[PDB]
Parts: structure tokens; sequence; C-alpha cells
């Protein structure tokens, strides 16, 4: 009898010249720059567990996300598949605000500092900034290490 | 690091049947699937899987739908294949048994998921309802499935 995947979203605020990441100040990915979210509650949507990530840690409100793509990660030792769904936003209300859990900062699109950024957003941010959709799965040793991976655009 | 290897996989899919192939030799000997194998190094994903169907079953296509992109590891190793699902509907010639694959029809009530690969359970309901998707699936071993990711894309 199976291990469940357990479900996680992730918000990108990218707008024309810019994207918003946040610090992770504690938890899982604590130390490290990402996007706004956490893990899909039971009874909620996807989507709807997207728009109540990104208000609770960055203080900001959207209209419309968009869907850009479906990750699936897995460690070495965890029988957890981790199933990220990956959206943007560009337009927004509010104004970023540092949370208990992060601390928004922008950052232009050449300047991402992809060093304390998860490993995987290496290979997948060139697909997100070039707005393309796709789907993918990574296998990590550890936090610092990527075992194999799949990666390819969906149209 | 291992990158994932490419694989293509038809299924011809009219309205109350669908076409399978008994794979004669192999990985996956003794199981029915649809058409496809390794994506070659200057084809494309889509040419790769006519290629494919043509080496295997003789059929021809003009138009592939693509459904679906899964993901495969077996436990015990990093390699990943990465399996790119596609239909087709009208096609071209007579299905004929080749080296590596037997051909038959089956209605569509009467798939015979036993003899089939594990995963085909899972994906083949949103093949039917013509639902595109993404996934992933962890094998134990070739009977079995330990872990898995499947979604509507
Ligand atoms: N960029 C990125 N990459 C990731 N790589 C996976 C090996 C951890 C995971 C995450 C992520 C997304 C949503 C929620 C949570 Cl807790 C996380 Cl950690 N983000
Ligand atoms: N239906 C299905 N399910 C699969 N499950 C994976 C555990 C093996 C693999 C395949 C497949 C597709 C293309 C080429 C090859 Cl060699 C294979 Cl084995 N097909």
């Amino acid at each position: 009898h199976m291990s469940t995947s357990r479900l996680y979203t992730l918000v990108l605020v990218l707008q024309p010249q810019r994207v918003l990441l946040g610090m992770k100040k504690r938890g899982f990915g604590a130390g490290r720059w990402n996007g706004f979210g956490g893990k899909v509650q039971e009874g909620e949507t996807i989507e709807d567990g997207a728009k109540r990530e990104l208000l609770e840690e960055s203080g900001l409100s959207v209209d419309t996300l968009h869907k850009v793509g479906h990750i699936s990660f897995e460690f070495v030792g965890s029988p957890e598949l981790m199933d990220v769904h990956i959206f943007s936003a560009d337009h927004v209300h509010g104004t970023p605000t540092e949370s208990e859990e992060m601390r928004p900062q922008w950052f232009q699109l050449d300047q991402i500092p992809f060093a304390d950024l998860w490993p995987d957003d290496s290979y997948w941010f060139p697909l997100l900034l070039q707005k393309k959709k796709f789907c993918g799965h990574f296998k990590f040793q550890d936090q610092d290490t990527i075992l194999s991976y799949s990666l390819r655009e969906v149209d």
C-alpha cells in the first residue's frame, strides 16, 4: 500500500522586469529565497490554496493566477512525493509585506540569486521566464544535491 | 547526475476500440502496450513516435495528438524514463506483426489491464476521457508501484 503524494503551491509574482521572492525565515527551506506557497489543505482547491498562501506570506491579493507548472520532488530517505503546483501572477493588489514566514524582496530578472534558491529553480526558471508551461520531476539526495531529473515544456 | 531518457508511446484510439501490441522481446516482453520506444538524437519526439508506430505495427499516421507526459523510476536506480504519450485515430496500412510487437484490437470495455504495465490502470481513464496529464510513478519492481503523482494539465 502506497505512500501518498502531498500537494503544495508555489506562486511567482513575475512582472515585466522583476520577480518577487521571499527569504524563508523558518521551517522547511529556511534561509533560501523562494516564491510564496505551502501545503494545499483538504477541502480547498489548489488555486485557492495558492492565493491564501500568497496573501498570508506576502500581503498580496490577486484576481488572476496563471498555472505554469507541475513538478514532483522526492528525497532519499523519505517516502513522500512532494507534488508542487506552480503559478504566476503579474498584476497584484497590496504592498509586499514581511510575514512571520517570509521576507519579500524584488529581484531584477537578470539578477536572480540562484545560489540561494532551491537547486531545482536553476533548471525550470528559464521556462517560467519564457512564459512557457512545464512538467517535471526531481530526485534529491538531500537539500543540496539533485541525483536525477525530468523536465519538459507542455504545450 | 542523471537526466531522464526520452521514450514515446502511441495509442491508436478509435470510438469503440484501441490498438495494442503484445511485446515479444526485451523490456516489458509479455505485456500489451501502445507502440513506441527511444526518441533518437536528431528527431523530434513526435517524429520518433510516428517512426516507432510504423516500425512496430506497419501503420503510418498524419497527425498525433499529445496526450500525456509520465516519468518513471525503479527503486535502487537514479535512471528516469520519460514517456511522452500520444493518441491517433486515423491510420494508414494494416496492423502487422513485427519482431517487437504483435498488434491486436481491443474493444474499450475489454482492455486486458492485468497484462498491461500497472501504471496504465491509472492513466488510461484520463486518456479515454480525452484529458491531457502529467505524472510520475515509482516502481519497486515491474509489478509493484510504491508511489505516484498523476494530474490533468
Ligand atoms: N522552488 C522550490 N523548489 C523545491 N524543491 C524541492 C526539493 C524541495 C521546493 C519548493 C517548495 C514549494 C512549495 C512549498 C514548499 Cl515547502 C517548497 Cl520546499 N520550491
Ligand atoms: N504503458 C507503459 N508503462 C510503463 N511503465 C514503466 C514501468 C515501466 C512503461 C511504458 C513504456 C513506454 C515506452 C517505451 C517503453 Cl520501453 C516502455 Cl517500458 N509503457
